[PDB]
């Protein structure tokens, strides 16, 4: 790629911007030469779902020094459910193990398992702290499912920005955040994503291997974060997030696409 083709490509996105009555923050990171295309990179977004990659990075990071921990079975009731659990609720009472709970959480938006897997770590708190330790000093986890996903402007709460995700994102999944195994397992896990063939998966080119997580929330706010692995290239981070200026607004999966494919086209 080269700076020019960058620049044509954040004109691109502020025009991609203009279509929708909202505001649009990507970051693009080409891994093989640390070459960036942002927009509103610095701005904070609700995250909505998409610090499910950072919840079971930090399971993982726990893991790490307890191998059984992935096994462990975490029990739970039908009062216990919240709105979006596709797969939990099909197990209440015993519940479901640790590694299930992740590959729920990761593939399905599993909102139950990420709420298992948030006390499961100490909370909130727990979360915003395993961001810290690999350098993300602007996520941060105030809330828990669903709450988390309300989206109010002006809100900190709950919010990251595009860079500080793609950084995190970029470390996680293509550097050296965790070990071997688990980058292997949260890569994995993120590559069998069922919710985001609409998303990323859409706009970027079908050679492309794609892990990725999708977040919506209230204000219509669409989001989805990952890498692509192009078949003769070094890994692409994508990092997207989208939220509008109505209470009555969807999220647009196209929009997301579309930005998605704007950077791809960059980066040759």
């Amino acid at each position: 790629g080269s700076h020019m083709r960058n620049v044509a490509a954040e004109q691109q996105l502020r025009e991609l911007e203009s279509t929708f009555d909202g505001r649009l923050g990507f970051v693009a990171l080409d891994t093989a030469t640390g070459a960036r295309i942002a927009h509103r990179a610095d701005e904070r977004f609700p995250f909505c779902s998409t610090f499910k990659t950072m919840l079971s990075a930090a399971v993982l990071a726990r893991s790490a020094g307890d191998a059984a921990l992935l096994q462990r079975r975490i029990p739970y009731a039908k009062r216990d459910l919240v709105r979006y659990s596709p797969i939990t609720e099909k197990h209440v009472g015993a519940g479901m193990t640790v590694a299930e709970l992740c590959a729920a959480t990761l593939q399905y938006s599993d909102n139950t398992a990420a709420n298992l897997l948030i006390a499961l770590l100490g909370g909130p708190q727990a979360v915003t702290a395993y961001a810290r330790s690999i350098g993300d000093a602007t996520f941060r986890l105030d809330r828990r499912e669903t709450e988390l996903n309300t989206a109010i402007p002006g809100d900190e709460r709950d919010t990251t920005t595009p860079a500080a995700m793609a950084a995190s994102v970029r470390r996680l999944l293509v550097g050296d955040a965790l070990g071997t195994a688990q980058r292997a397992q949260l890569n994995a896990w993120m590559l069998g994503n069922k919710t985001g063939d609409a998303r990323i998966r859409a706009g970027v080119p079908a050679g492309w291997r794609v892990a990725d997580k999708t977040g919506t929330g209230d204000y219509g706010t669409g989001n989805d974060i990952g890498v692509a692995y192009p078949p003769d290239r070094a890994p692409i981070v994508f990092v997207v997030y989208t939220t509008m200026r109505s209470r009555n607004a969807q999220a647009r999966d196209d929009v997301i696409a579309s930005a998605a494919r704007i950077a791809a086209r960059a980066f040759v």
